[PDB]
């Protein structure tokens, strides 16, 4: 990636700012920019590209053969009971939260079991991120 | 990616910007501005490209063959009692939440058992995100 | 991608912003603006390209065979009760909120068992996300 | 990566700010810039390029073979039991909370069990983060 | 990487920054700037490259072969009971919380059982990180 920005508040080649009651006087800004900017990027040459998969089986025998692939979950118990008594009571309760499971961004790209791959792959997450705010 | 940005406020290739009762006198202001941008970009110069994929059985005996992809959850249990009992009381609950599974932004590409791929994979995410702002 | 752009508020080329009550006095403004973009951008020169898939299957058994592709649930439980009793009571609840399975975005591209590609794949998602807000 | 930026608040290349209640008197600003930049970036040049992967099997026996990929998560248990009693009591609580799992950011590109790989494969992550502000 | 820059307030080529209140008198600024930037950045020159992968079993018995990948997790126990009783009590609980897995950035490249690689592979990752802010 030729150019990545994370920007904040102000992004600018060039800036004049004036701001909180100033006094900007007699002023002269003479300004000659002379900008170029060429980008060759991602060229390939070439004559020949082979992807080649072959499989043979010949008087074989095959039992209990099992394959399984990434990301099994198999057995999970989430248990989270809340229980509240009062007799004579004064409850008050501002800003409470239970969360269990919570995902902003999932990226996801080449998951697979065999993965024959020519060529080019980029993942880019740019975010701002507050949870909670309270008061 | 040749420029990717994450610009909060204010983007600009050339800002005079007056704000907050400010006082701006003779201002005299020239610009000359030569800009050129020339994208080469993903040129691809090939003679002979070749995806060649083939399997071949003979005379063979096959049994219990299981193949299972990725992303498999089987058993998942999710138990959340919530009991309130008040005999003689005073309750009060403001900005109160149980959230179990929030997804915001699920992004797949590429899931398979095989995969055979030439070219270009590109994923880009931006975002703002808050979850929850109470008072 | 050449271009990728999160811009909060405000985004231009050249910008003259005059605000909150100031007094803008004589001034001159000239702007002289030679521009000039070419893009050359996916571009493929190709004499022959060839996908070829075969299979040929003779004098085999085959018994059992189970091919699952990804995302399998089976089985999933979720057990949420909620359960308010009160003699002599007094509740109140403001904003208050259950959400077990919430979505904002999926995006699935190429979920396959077998796959053969020649090409380019992109994803690219921008958004502003607040969930909940009260008071 | 050329060039990987994390900007908080301002990014310039020629800045001019008059900020606070200053008294910018006769300003003369001659600005002369020739800027140039070239950008080759991947450029691959091949001849011949062969992926080749073959599999033959003859006269033989499997049985019992298990083949499983990363990320598996079999058996779990989340028990967070909360229990509240209160005869004759007050009981104030603000800002409260509880997570399990939480994730923000997941990016996964390559998760296979047999990858063969000819190219450039890059993750790039920028972000602000702040997660409980209570008061 | 040629370039990586964590700035945290304000990155700027050339910076006239005047700010609280000074007094900016008779000013002459002239700026001449030639800057000119060649990158030639991952440039590659092959005749041939070769991937050959080539397996090949005769007359031979496999029982009981178990392959597992990383990142197994078997049985994980989470046990975070909290019981709170009162009989005449006064409580005044302010920003209290339980958090048990939390992950901000999981960034996974290459996990695999077998892997050929020829090419470049590039990870970064900037932030600011603030957990809780109380008060
Ligand atoms: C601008 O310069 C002239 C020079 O003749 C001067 O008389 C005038 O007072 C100046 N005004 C300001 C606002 O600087
Ligand atoms: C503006 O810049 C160009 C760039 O070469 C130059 O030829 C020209 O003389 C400059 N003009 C002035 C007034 O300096
Ligand atoms: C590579 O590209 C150049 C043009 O930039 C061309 O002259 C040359 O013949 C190419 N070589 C091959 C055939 O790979
Ligand atoms: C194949 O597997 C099953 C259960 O996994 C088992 O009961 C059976 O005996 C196995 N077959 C052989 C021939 O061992
Ligand atoms: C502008 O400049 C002239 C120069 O003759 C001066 O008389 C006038 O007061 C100036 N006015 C302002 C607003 O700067
Ligand atoms: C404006 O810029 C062009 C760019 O070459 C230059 O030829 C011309 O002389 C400039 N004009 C002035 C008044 O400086
Ligand atoms: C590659 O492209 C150039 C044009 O830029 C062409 O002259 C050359 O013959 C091409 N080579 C081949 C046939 O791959
Ligand atoms: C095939 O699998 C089933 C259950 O998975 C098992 O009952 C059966 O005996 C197996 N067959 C052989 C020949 O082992
Ligand atoms: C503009 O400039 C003229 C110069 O003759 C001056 O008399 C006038 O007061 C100025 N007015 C403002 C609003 O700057
Ligand atoms: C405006 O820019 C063009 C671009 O070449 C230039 O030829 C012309 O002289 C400029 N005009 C002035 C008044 O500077
Ligand atoms: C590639 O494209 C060029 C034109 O840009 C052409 O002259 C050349 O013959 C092409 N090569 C082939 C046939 O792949
Ligand atoms: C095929 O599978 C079924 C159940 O999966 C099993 O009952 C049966 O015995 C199997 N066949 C053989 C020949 O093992
Ligand atoms: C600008 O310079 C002139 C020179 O003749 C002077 O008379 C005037 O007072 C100055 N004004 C400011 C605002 O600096
Ligand atoms: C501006 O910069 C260009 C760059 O070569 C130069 O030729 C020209 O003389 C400069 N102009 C002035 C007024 O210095
Ligand atoms: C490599 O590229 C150059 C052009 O930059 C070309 O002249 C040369 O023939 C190429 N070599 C090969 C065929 O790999
Ligand atoms: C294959 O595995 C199963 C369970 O994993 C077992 O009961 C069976 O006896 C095994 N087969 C042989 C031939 O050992
Ligand atoms: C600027 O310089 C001139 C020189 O003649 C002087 O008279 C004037 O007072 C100066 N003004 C400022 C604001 O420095
Ligand atoms: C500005 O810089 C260029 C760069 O070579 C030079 O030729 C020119 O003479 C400079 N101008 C001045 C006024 O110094
Ligand atoms: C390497 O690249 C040069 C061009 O920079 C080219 O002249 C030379 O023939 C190439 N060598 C090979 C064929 O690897
Ligand atoms: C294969 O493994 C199973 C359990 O892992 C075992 O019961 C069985 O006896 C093994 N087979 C042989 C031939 O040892």
């Amino acid at each position: 990636s030729i150019d990545v920005k994370y920007i904040g508040v102000k992004s600018a080649y060039v800036s004049y700012d004036v701001q909180k009651r100033t006094i900007y006087l007699n002023i002269t800004n003479t300004l000659n920019i002379t900008n170029n900017n060429y980008y060759s990027v991602e060229v390939e040459n070439i004559t020949a590209q082979v992807q080649f998969s072959k499989t043979v089986i010949g008087k074989a025998r095959l039992n209990n053969i099992t394959i399984i692939g990434p990301l099994d979950m198999k057995q999970i118990d989430y248990t989270v009971p809340t229980v509240i008594a009062e007799e004579m009571s004064y409850m008050y309760d501002f800003c409470t939260l239970i969360s269990i499971k919570v995902h902003n961004i999932v990226l996801m790209m080449q998951v697979t079991v065999t993965t024959t791959y020519f060529g080019h792959s980029e993942q880019i997450s740019q975010e701002r991120y507050q949870y909670v705010d309270c008061g």
